[PDB]
C-alpha cells in the first residue's frame, strides 16, 4: 500500500495555516504561474481536486515574493473568484511561463483574457477588476510572508501537514490523497 511516515512523506508544520472552512479537509497549494514545476504539476492537482470527496476540497494560493508581481496573485484571485480554475489554469500558466506574457499588468491581462477562446475571458476580467480580487491578492502576500512560503509548489493538507515530494510531484498526488485520509481519521468521532 502507501503508509504515511513523518519526516519522509510529510512534515508537521510548526505553525498551521487556518483552513478557509471548518467541517471539511483542506488541500492547500501555494504556487506561482512562473514556476515550471507548478505548471507541470497543475493538471495532476486539479484532477485530484475534481475527484476529492465532498468532505475535502482544493484551495490554491499564489505566492507574492515581490510587490511587482502582486498582479499575478490578483490574476489567480480572478481565476478563482470567477469559478474558472478548471478552465483557465492551463491557459494562464501557459501565458505566464511559456509566453512570458505579463498578466500582472492590467492592460495586458484584459487584452489576453478577451483574446482567449477556451473560457469566458470577459467573466475573468469582471472578477479581476472586482475589489474582492485586490483584497485576495493582499491576503495572498500576507499568507506568503506570514507562513514563510519560500518554494512552490507547497502543499499543506488539513492545515498541519506539509507534503514532501521525495519521489517527484507526480508522486505527491497519491500522498496528498493519503494525507486527507489521515486527517479524516483524526477528525472522526467515537461512541
Amino acid at each position: 500500500g502507501y503508509a504515511l511516515t513523518e519526516g519522509e512523506d510529510y512534515l508537521v508544520l510548526d505553525k498551521p495555516i487556518p483552513q478557509e472552512q471548518s467541517g471539511k479537509i483542506e488541500v492547500l497549494e501555494f504556487f506561482g504561474y512562473f514556476c515550471v514545476h507548478c505548471h507541470h504539476f497543475d493538471p495532476l492537482l486539479l484532477k485530484l481536486g475534481k475527484a476529492l470527496p465532498s468532505d475535502a476540497y482544493l484551495r490554491t494560493e499564489h505566492v507574492v515574493w515581490q510587490p511587482e508581481m502582486l498582479g499575478l496573485a490578483r490574476m489567480a484571485a480572478a481565476v478563482n473568484l470567477s469559478g474558472l480554475k478548471y478552465q483557465a489554469n492551463p491557459a494562464v500558466f501557459k501565458a505566464v511561463y511559456e509566453q512570458k506574457i505579463r498578466l500582472e499588468n492590467r492592460s495586458v491581462a484584459g487584452k489576453w483574457a478577451l483574446s482567449q477562446k477556451g473560457f469566458d475571458g470577459k467573466k475573468l476580467m469582471r472578477a479581476y477588476d472586482s475589489p474582492e480580487a485586490a483584497a485576495a491578492a493582499l491576503k495572498m502576500q500576507k499568507l506568503t510572508e506570514q507562513y514563510r512560503i519560500d518554494s512552490t509548489p507547497t502543499v499543506i493538507v488539513g492545515g498541519k501537514y506539509r507534503v514532501i515530494f521525495n519521489n517527484g510531484f507526480d508522486g505527491g498526488v497519491h500522498t496528498i490523497k493519503e494525507l486527507v485520509a489521515k486527517v479524516r481519521e483524526e477528525r472522526k468521532r467515537q461512541t
